[PDB]
């Protein structure tokens, strides 16, 4: 069983991975608060979504990408001209071998620091194993 | 098999229970569009997503929780300082014991109304059975 | 096994079928890149999900809609009055029936083209077989 769902505690900005580090849902310990890294065990179909809230009243855009080891998988983009809560989200369905990684990139601006609110969000579960 | 699907077919505006009466998928009927709630009848992991349209035209924020018993499992926010329409979304995996209610709580601002368009939307399914 | 994920890799404006041509998982081919649809090939259970990014800098509105066959099962609008990129997004769980056809249709505005940055997506499972 191979399952997963992390809010986001503390703001963060720029060009880094997302550490979703408010664990709700963490079946066989494959998600990593410490890095905000998934690591395939399993061969297999996996489907995964995000949510990411932008900054409100400080920025008008902010992106987050969803990746897979050093490669884009989705993109997604927040903006609001005055500087309004908006959300960068998107979902996948991938494959993946043992020791890919899957994480949410933070691609430029801001994103709001929900303490246990868990408004910025990241999800997964494998559908299919090899 | 459990999984359902529901839109909402009036509007509603401030803190109550969204009830999502526009049922388009209801397996094993655990879904009540009488009461918004979805009621665990399995120990099991489950997936939830919601979309809540904010009205447009009239209201700046809106902000839609995804609740479980009397706890935020997941929030979100829809905001335009020109009160264009815009959405608050959001995706969950839980651990669920028979008896836990599921549902989407409106938490201040206004929502949109679509009759049989399915503009708002409330769906999940068991991923897991304990 | 039944899966698929493609992204939009041209940009689309009006009234007609999305083809995502983006194609990241396809399992057993049941999804056409040369036409935007799933086709089922075993009654039973689909979740799919869409996210559509509006055009940046060029209109105000856009939406975009989750059909079966000839019929609206979801539908979803983003708007800004100051041109900003936003998203129209939703999704579903279906019952389906062989050769029933599921896609996303642009109903009004402006969908941005991203090459191979997946910015607007569409993916689905089969969740149970009949």
């Amino acid at each position: 069983k191979i399952a997963f769902y992390a809010g986001l505690k503390r703001q963060h900005e720029g060009y880094e991975v997302l550490k979703f580090d408010d664990v709700v849902t963490n079946l066989g310990n494959h998600y990593d608060p410490t890095t905000g890294k998934f690591t395939c065990s399993i061969p297999g179909i996996y489907f995964f979504t995000y949510h990411v809230l932008m900054r409100g009243g400080d920025g008008t855009s902010m992106w987050a990408d969803l990746c897979k080891n050093n490669q884009v998988r989705a993109s997604a983009i927040a903006q609001d001209a005055d500087q309004n809560y908006d959300y960068a989200s998107n979902s996948v369905v991938l494959h993946l071998e043992p020791g890919d990684e899957v994480y949410i990139k933070l691609d430029g601006g801001k994103a709001h620091g929900g303490n246990n609110n868990k408004y910025s969000t990241f999800s997964g579960f494998i559908i299919y194993a090899d």
